[PDB]
């Protein structure tokens, strides 16, 4: 019952590969439904040519900000921000899929996908999904991080879309 898509991610021009991702729409349907739609591009937006724009090794990989680039833009399917729909997801390893926030119900389109437990994150960010592979192609996103958050080549979502 539950969706997946993919992200496909280069560095620089050159690809890194498939990022593919368990929607969980039996869960938080609303937010996984954003997700879904923002990956085909059906709404006539989405993430295909955007950025991973924040990332920090050993800490997660955070992207889906197509209307600034700079992670102050974003928007959902639903309008410019939709409520945190429920925190039963907890943020409990690498692979976590959960939405970026600046605060209560302001859910657009900004992601981030964590390399580690992110615990402290729990009952503020809606947790939506998981990785289901390439999760090597999430360490060489994390690779090219640093610290502060900057990336050292252009991440791009070349591609994405929906499998099944
Ligand atoms: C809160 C302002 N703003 C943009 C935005 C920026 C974010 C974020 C979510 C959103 N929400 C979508 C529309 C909106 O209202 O997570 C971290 O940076
Ligand atoms: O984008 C922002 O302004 C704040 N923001 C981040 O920097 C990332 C890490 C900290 C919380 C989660 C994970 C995500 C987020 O909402």
């Amino acid at each position: 019952g539950n969706p997946l898509v993919y992200l496909d991610v280069d560095a620089n021009g050159k690809p890194l590969g498939r990022v593919v991702l368990e929607l969980k729409a039996d869960v938080v349907p609303k937010t996984a439904e954003n997700f879904r739609a923002l990956c085909t591009g059906e709404k006539g937006f989405g993430y295909k040519g955007s950025t991973f724009h924040r990332v920090i090794p050993s800490f997660m990989c955070q992207a889906g900000d197509f209307t600034n680039h700079n992670g102050t833009g974003g928007k959902s399917i639903y309008g410019s921000r939709f409520p945190d729909e429920n925190f039963t997801l907890k943020h409990v390893g690498p692979g976590v899929l959960s939405m970026a926030n600046a605060g209560p119900n302001t859910n657009g389109s900004q992601f981030f996908i964590c390399t580690i437990k992110t615990d402290w994150l729990d009952g503020k960010h809606v947790v939506f999904g998981h990785v289901i592979e390439g999760m090597d192609v999430v360490k060489k996103i994390e690779s090219f991080g640093s610290k502060s958050g900057r990336t050292s080549k252009k991440i791009v979502i070349t591609d994405c879309g929906q499998l099944s």
